């Protein structure tokens, strides 16, 4: 029996029963507090400095109800967003765009964002987003409304300058007169500035004004066919997009990287301490800034929420210490978005809480009661990336992908296992995963992924390896037992990880992209087949020596040679699988 | 009952008894002509101006006599060459090294070449062919030194500029700091001349002092990391890669495209007629030239003898009207090395009967004595490329390799396929190939290999688009029939060229690199599968659309899209296989 909520509202706490409602609510705008619940005796007064408050507020008032309430909030950031990749295969579907919505609502969020470098539709642009998922304008209007709905204003981040790969990779005269070279397109080119213009145009049909245009990460920019035709020339090509947008109404900001009518976003997932980010801050201001965290989603198919937690403690001090109004939660997909969409809410709520609150303190509360399951349990979906011998301040230590996709045969990444640290982990973390799979209710899905993941990489891990002793010690025994027995089980397993994948996939994205996928597995499938094969060549007679094994495994990077765990970073899936060339002419 | 050899000759007669030996042949080394036989009544004077030369006289005594026999041949041009692409995931292994030498000789080459960007050892650069079968310079002078016992030269063609990607992919120190952009090293930069140091250093130790440098294009040189530390440029880099030449020893050549101590390389795979050479040669001329012509197989599995013919016509024409004194002959692997070694004989054979000749009058007649087939027969291997509707003056026509790749949900290349035309010509192509395969003798696994092939694509060339026909009007007989019957056989018709190839494979090249084609065509088969998959949930009511059919196909690529066939040129297997992202970050 709540009073003062309008028509929409009540709508909205309906779709918002994630949550259970237990009370009267006297629900007033105020600019109090960010968030003030105070009462007793099952009579409360809810009061908002925004709109869209009103659903963390009604999360913490049936958090802190578990009947003398007294609850107030100042929120560091005037806008809080959390940005999803569209752009790395994986395109989150309307259904599940909504439910994200609806939880980003009961987060704190204000804002939420796609992150679409070629996969929205633009008219006469055929090839902009072809098998791409493109999102229709209906779709952008469906979601933005959705998030209307609950106050919740929606930002595309776009580009308008670099990382349009998927678009300008077609041989039709039409999009190769784009280019300048490799993913950057053609600047004082009038084409050019027509396509752009079709993009805001796409864009203009939503009623948000507020527009990210990217334009980060373009090291060649005017360096290949404008070398060749005709640096500054950045501003030249940023006033140009400026005034394209300024012409349809938007508001712009930009990745501050390739560096007054434009906000510049200073991206930082890094840092361990607020010294770090201090300093870069300093520089930053020294060209209207809003700040872009990380939900580690974009290192394979296992999240770092345990990372993100990390860094965003010691950003939000950095943050604050310098007055930031705006944060963005960015959930990138590198490399083909084969992480779950949904693996890394509990970055998620952390971010709100540091925003709300300036600290942890109720953050298990809050996720579980969005979640329905504790934050400690939601974070072991981090596992396959946890070895034990790591420290949590290092990042991108993702043997989660590179110990799934290498070879067997020729196992580049040998040098950066640990079996007898690893080996348990994996097992123990199936184990663990299989446990919170059969509590996490909707989001089973997750951890039935994680589980058998982990599973694959326990037996996995050192196959490789141990091939390469069975062989130097002439065991026929073991390279038999491997052969016949061991491989074919992994390709067992990785079929049962490959259908739950593709479960998970389809559940929250779309149809497209997930072919990225199914070539990858289908190509380790073979190798393993390769592996069995090459084997039982070695063992009738009929080889001299097995080649691929008389190869000394030489460290694959030296990014992390220095440091006293054996584990490393990779993640590109075509130099983690092979050695050879795949990609290159 | 010879006379007039040398032990070393006499040898090399006997390994090359791909010839039947019948007569008595006095044998003298004379400027008369190129060759000479003149005899009668089983008793004939062979001379020759080259020593390698008493080879192709040998195949031609051996074919005119089939008594009074009076040949003279004067060559065209001083040196005839051909190179072998050994850095595109297929090195030709020793064994298969010596037969090409053999058969190169009995043709008339003077030159062999191995063309290894990153496949030859250097001493303190283990990541400079780590895992890509890299030539030991024992493997490298066991090669040589067999050319020798011919009087066949080897030169090194390798890189000292661009062209460098599986070496410099490697993330360890050492490596990236020889790095400007891309695959390009760094001018200027002393590690670099260290690296190119060890290069001569390790090819030094062979008997040859000539080499090819490379120096191909390289766009984006000093706009990477040159740009950021410090064009003309080249010039620098050049007389310094010269500088080091010349402290071992060599004689350099290089190719032209990037434009007194170098001779300069104009490459032409593609002109149709002399005018178009001519003009090339004209500004060639204007800046010490050989030629470097081709034979196709570059092009996915199957190459393009046919093409190769037509081309070398007119650019022999072209070369003696120049009076160019050396042509090299290109074998190219681009994307894979997926063609075989073996697969461009009569290329071979037509290159050395217009040098030595300036026609084809006696190309069958010498090609069957070396080969034991017809050149008719043997040049039937084009098949899977040859449509009846192209006409054979355009380059790079290659649906033997995107019609193999393409997706079948996804089937981008959909509007370059013309069935009715297609299917037929495919289907009894593996007929016409099955019927020389069995008279083809060692060279049997080649046709074996393209008529499984031609097989497969007769199918494959339009299941994408009844698959699109059965569903856009409701058949759920086809439908199910293509699902339940026609995809698995698919699969395991592939299964089955796979393993075919993967034997040409492993008979012509070292293991390593065949890891990419497991890849590629694991992932294939998966695609299948998911083809299957798909349609069987549609059909058990389980869904709503199959969206991937929902999509128009579009042309893949307007390069041929004003010509009157509906078939084109598309050789990236990543952009055939898929749309979406593989290889970006
Ligand atoms: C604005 C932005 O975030 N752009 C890319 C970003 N790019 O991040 C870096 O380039 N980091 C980095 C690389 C080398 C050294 C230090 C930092 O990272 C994300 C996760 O990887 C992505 O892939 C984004 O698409
Ligand atoms: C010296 C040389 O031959 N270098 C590359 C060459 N590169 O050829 C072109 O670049 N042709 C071309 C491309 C666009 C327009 C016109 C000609 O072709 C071969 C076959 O494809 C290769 O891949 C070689 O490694």
């Amino acid at each position: 029996r709540f009073t003062g909520l309008s028509l929409k509202q009540t709508q909205a706490i309906e779709v918002l029963k994630h949550i259970s409602l237990p009370v009267e609510v006297a629900v007033t705008q105020s600019d109090q507090a960010s968030i003030s619940i105070e009462g007793e005796e099952g009579h409360y007064q809810l009061t908002y400095r925004k709109p869209h408050q009103l659903y963390r507020a009604l999360s913490l008032l049936v958090t802190v109800l578990a009947d003398k309430v007294e609850i107030e909030e100042q929120a560091a950031y005037e806008d809080l967003a959390y940005m999803v990749d569209c752009s790395r295969n994986a395109v989150l579907n309307v259904a599940s765009a909504k439910q994200m919505i609806e939880i980003l609502a009961l987060m704190g969020y204000s804002t939420f964002e796609l992150y679409m470098e070629d996969t929205y539709q633009i008219e006469g642009q055929p090839y902009f987003g072809y098998f791409r998922g493109a999102y229709s304008a209906e779709e952008l209007q469906e979601i933005e409304a959705y998030a209307q709905q609950f106050d919740v204003t929606f930002v595309p981040c776009i580009q308008t300058l670099a990382h349009l790969s998927a678009f300008v990779k077609w041989g039709v005269k039409e999009v190769q007169e784009l280019r300048d070279v490799e993913d950057i397109l053609l600047i004082g080119e009038e084409k050019v500035y027509d396509l752009i213009d079709g993009m805001f145009a796409t864009l203009s049909k939503l009623k948000t004004r507020k527009v990210n245009i990217g334009m980060d990460e373009a090291h060649l920019v005017g360096l290949g066919r404008y070398l060749i035709l005709n640096r500054l020339l950045m501003c030249q090509h940023l006033e140009r997009v400026l005034d394209i947008a300024d012409k349809y109404g938007f508001h712009c900001q930009m990745w501050s990287d390739m560096f007054d009518r434009v906000t510049l976003v200073y991206w930082d997932y890094y840092q361990d301490s607020e010294e770090k980010y201090n300093r870069n801050f300093r520089n930053h201001h020294k060209i209207d800034l809003a700040f872009a965290g990380g939900a580690w989603k974009w290192i394979g198919f296992t999240p770092h929420n345990h990372f993100s937690r990390l860094v965003a403690i010691e950003a939000n001090k950095a943050c604050r210490a310098n007055q930031i109004k705006e944060v963005i939660v960015t959930g990138w997909g590198d490399n083909g978005g084969e992480t779950a969409q949904f693996s890394i809410l509990p970055s998620l709520q952390i971010w709100a809480e540091l925003s709300y609150r300036n600290d942890l303190d109720g953050l298990s509360a809050h996720f579980k009661t969005n979640t329905g399951l504790t934050v400690e349990d939601f974070m072991q979906i981090d596992l396959a990336n946890l070895l034990p011998d790591l420290p949590g301040n290092l990042s991108g230590i993702n043997p989660n992908r590179y110990v799934f996709y290498q070879d067997i045969l020729c196992p580049i990444l040998d040098q950066h296992m640990t079996p007898e640290q690893d080996k348990p982990h994996f097992a123990q973390a199936a184990e663990t995963l299989a446990n919170i799979k059969e509590k996490a209710g909707n989001y089973a899905y997750l951890f039935e992924t994680q589980a058998q993941l982990n599973a694959i990489l326990s037996s996995k891990v050192d196959v490789g390896r141990r091939i390469r002793q069975a062989y130097q010690a002439d065991d026929k025994e073991s390279l038999q037992q491997i052969a016949r027995q061991e491989l074919p089980e992994l390709r067992s397993q990785i079929e049962d990880f490959h259908a739950l994948f593709s479960h998970q996939w389809l559940k929250e994205n779309k149809v497209f992209g997930l072919d990225t996928v199914d070539i990858r597995m289908g190509g380790l499938l073979q190798r393993i087949k390769r592996a069995e094969s090459r084997i039982e060549v070695y063992l009738a007679g009929q080889l001299d020596r097995i080649d691929e094994l008389e190869v000394e495994i030489l460290p694959f990077t030296d990014f992390y040679a220095d440091k006293d765990f054996a584990a490393t970073t990779a993640n590109q899936w075509h130099t983690i699988a092979t050695a050879s060339t795949i990609y290159t002419t």
